[PDB]
């Protein structure tokens, strides 16, 4: 009989020593891609501060926190964010920023907390709700299909829609998975969110169980600036995966989390939407307003 | 030829979701473990503070972190205290208590930072060094032997030396190995630091490579109190090991990064420890003054 025998479990910490994973080579890379992406865009910017005024939204919650780059440009802004994400690794880094500048008063009022979508109706206290629920950077694709129905994808919707208050609004988005499908390719440095100063070529890995999309998994092939000898820079690889939602489910399942009560545009890019345009968009962000 | 697919490369982390071995049932009853080993003893908290006093100590370097038990006392107590840990997913836990308690002044100016022994004198800034450098709670135990000659340890030991300043201090201690080696057991829930309010069972292994002994695991069964079905407790379990120091060696080891210029002084449990003597301690805590 054969046996594994390791140091200490999967998943515990000690003093003095890195966590399991922390300095591989994945990690490494990784960490100069959730790098990477702080160079928010003009057209970003303009867009969710206008619907958001425009809607005189004020207290928001950020569904997807992230190192916390949409929520600190909405707290310098004035509003009253509250932050929460389900990986600390991520979090830490929201954190940081908000202990660095806790010197104002803006960032001192700043709540950033560890939720979990399936379970954010008891992680996060919604109270009466919040203005405007906010879920961007595709990172609702995140959350795989185990079950194999999409139930674990309506709980997450459901909880999320819960924290909207009547009158308020849902904003999530999704990439163009509908593109990404019918041509295997998914076009990196492709952004709309975010102005990408590094280099990568992108690997589209899609599985197809039976015969329904049940994964896009992609190789990020980053060239690292200066890993060479006389200057030329180096290519370290990592991996992620997503669930390929498509324009017409998600619509059905967005809405259906909102019980039918809401109001339902789709945006292309950060333009309009209308089936039939030439234009073929990167991201697809949903725009739902709870009308009961 | 085989092949094996992962959704996501070893360290890498999405926003909607939780890190890699963060749910595990281990990972479960590891929080369980470090959340009721906090309890501080009376003999410790005198012991240390008086022997910090004694010696007119105010900046001190905590690098054994961990959840910052041992820190915090020290800035309720005026100390002007850094504290480092090379463990994000514990130094998690100081941070958070920090915040908490952001509006102390004194909890206003606790400085945590990431740093590791290896490379100590990178990441922290002694400038004329501390007066107390701290590594309590059997932390240097964690650091394993990977090249077989210890210049790992060695190497730590130097850097964590250099963060004293002259005339300063540096208190580290290690389990009485010696005391395991030749039993083959570890006794458990017998601790001098802090009290343990948990009931936990330990098998010990001992690895001894061609005829030394090079390492020292613990598995860890605690009893959940209320994870069974009538109040009744379940019971999950988790390991952890340690590099099996001697005090012989160790105080070579120790006196080593010094350069011989300073004052050694082991303590038994927290009293003084003579060779021979009847009492078995079940820590030994050194106490180096730097000379020079």
């Amino acid at each position: 009989v054969d046996s594994v025998y390791r140091t200490r479990s999967l998943g515990v910490a000690a003093e003095g020593i890195p966590d399991q994973y922390a300095d591989g080579e994945a990690a490494r890379v990784w960490q100069l891609y959730i790098g990477d992406t702080r160079s928010r865009t003009a057209e970003y910017k303009a867009w969710l501060l206008g619907l958001l005024r425009q809607h005189g939204c004020h207290r928001v919650l950020d569904v997807a926190c992230g190192t916390g780059v949409d929520s600190i440009m909405l707290v310098e802004e004035g509003f009253s964010v509250t932050s929460v994400d389900a990986s600390d690794k991520m979090l830490k880094y929201a954190l940081k920023e908000r202990w660095n500048r806790r010197k104002e008063p803006a960032f001192d009022k700043w709540v950033i907390e560890e939720a979990n979508w399936l379970t954010l109706d008891k992680d996060v206290p919604a109270g009466d709700g919040f203005d405007a629920v906010i879920c961007l950077g595709n990172s609702f694709a995140h959350l795989p299909d185990s079950k194999g129905d999409q139930s674990e994808h309506r709980l997450a919707l459901k909880n999320i829609a819960s924290m909207v208050r009547p009158g308020g609004l849902l904003v999530i988005d999704h990439r163009n998975y509908d593109y990404i499908l019918s041509t295997g390719c998914a076009p990196p440095g492709k952004n709309i969110y975010y102005k990408s100063d590094l280099t990568k070529d992108i690997t589209t890995s899609v599985l197809t169980v039976n015969n329904k999309a049940h994964m896009v998994t992609l190789d990020y092939t980053v060239q690292v600036p200066g890993a060479g000898r006389d200057g030329a820079p180096g290519f370290s690889k990592f991996r992620l995966s997503y669930y390929p939602h498509c324009l017409a489910s998600f619509t059905e399942l967005v809405q259906e989390a909102f019980g039918g009560r809401c109001q339902h545009s789709v945006l292309g890019d950060f333009k309009p939407y209308r089936p039939g345009q030439a234009y073929v968009p990167c991201y697809f962000i949903h725009v739902l307003k709870k009308t009961g």
